[PDB]
């Protein structure tokens, strides 16, 4: 009823039983406030339970709120349900009376599903503009002072000063002089036609460059627009992992990594490369974009320095 005219949001349907164990009840207006709802695009349930986490409770999901084992998130075939599966969540109530000593009305809260306001401490109905960042949260780089609506940066030059012969281009469609360019996005003149909310097609071949040319949209906060940005991340950039021929180079417009998801996807395949590096070129106008440069795939066991990209990320958002 909530989900009339949705083809792709069951993700939100399996988030229903979680989410009511903190009282919640999300009605279609409200479900609208999630982007990929209001699109009707495929998601991680995960991640829009940590997103729904932060905007009612203003914590996220490090915080121990939803850690009781009540409710199964489990994804079958592409599919999200509350089929049993060692992966649940649920209001963690011994969690709440922790926290309650610090913030006196969560309690009540999380028993009525009601935003617990961070700034004011008192109870308001839903509004994805209260709680912008997790309060629990130590953001490992700074995020930038103000946003501005720049045009779409043009990333051509960039990506044809690269090194390597055969370019895969997932998303807008780019120009890149001098290399093979194939292009994968849903409009029907790609070279690979696909829903980009399910990923790289696994048939889809090998490449030198991978560049993941997908943009996300800024609507209240760099946080937000950070975690709205993960699923592409994991969709799309983790993926072309699988797509890279050995020593090639992955490039991904992103906007840091504000929130735990973006943290731990760009941790996992940074591994997979000997070169990792955060740039802005002169040619990204949008203050929170930048791109992640993933160079020389050769799927090796290494070590990562999360503090090299944060150090970059920090610089470049604070103008240092
Ligand atoms: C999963 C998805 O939306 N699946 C659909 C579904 O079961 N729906 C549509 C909306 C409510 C629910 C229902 O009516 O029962 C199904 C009909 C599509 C074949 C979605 O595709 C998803 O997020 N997948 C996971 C992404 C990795």
């Amino acid at each position: 009823d909530v989900f009339q005219n949705k083809a792709n949001v069951c993700w939100a349907k399996a988030l229903v039983p979680v989410l009511k164990t903190a009282g919640i009840d999300m009605t279609t207006e409200q479900w609208n406030t999630v982007d990929y709802f209001e699109t009707d695009k495929a998601h991680s349930a995960e991640i829009v339970l940590n997103q729904l986490c932060v905007r009612f409770f203003g914590l996220d999901l490090d915080s121990g709120l939803f850690s009781a084992p009540t409710v199964p998130l489990s994804i079958r075939n592409n599919h999200w349900d509350n089929s049993p599966s060692p992966n649940m969540y649920g209001l963690n109530k011994e969690v709440v009376r922790q926290l309650s000593r610090r913030y006196p009305q969560l309690p009540r809260a999380v028993a009525t599903g009601r935003v617990y306001d961070m700034n004011t401490g008192t109870l308001r109905n839903y509004d994805p503009r209260i709680n912008l960042v997790p309060v629990n949260r130590r953001l490992p780089h700074a995020l930038v002072l103000h946003h501005n609506e720049h045009p779409q940066s043009d990333f051509s030059s960039f990506v044809s000063k690269l090194k390597g012969r055969t370019v895969l281009v997932v998303g807008e469609k780019l120009s890149v002089p001098g290399k093979m360019v194939d292009w994968l996005s849903d409009r029907p003149e790609a070279t690979f036609r696909a829903r980009l909310d399910l990923g790289i097609p696994g048939d889809v071949p090998k490449y030198d460059i991978i560049f993941v040319n997908v943009r996300t949209p800024y609507k209240y906060h760099h946080y937000q627009q950070c975690e709205d940005h993960a699923i592409k991340l994991s969709m799309l950039t983790k993926k072309a992992c699988l797509h890279l021929n050995p020593g090639g180079t992955c490039v991904s417009i992103g906007y840091g990594y504000a929130d735990r998801a973006s943290e731990s996807i760009i941790g996992a395949i940074a591994r997979q490369f000997k070169f990792s590096r955060v740039c802005k070129p002169k040619s990204s106008l949008e203050e929170t974009e930048v791109l992640f440069v993933f160079i020389g795939y050769d799927r090796k066991a290494r070590t990562h320095n999360p503090y090299k990209l944060s150090s970059t990320l920090t610089n470049i958002y604070t103008g240092s």
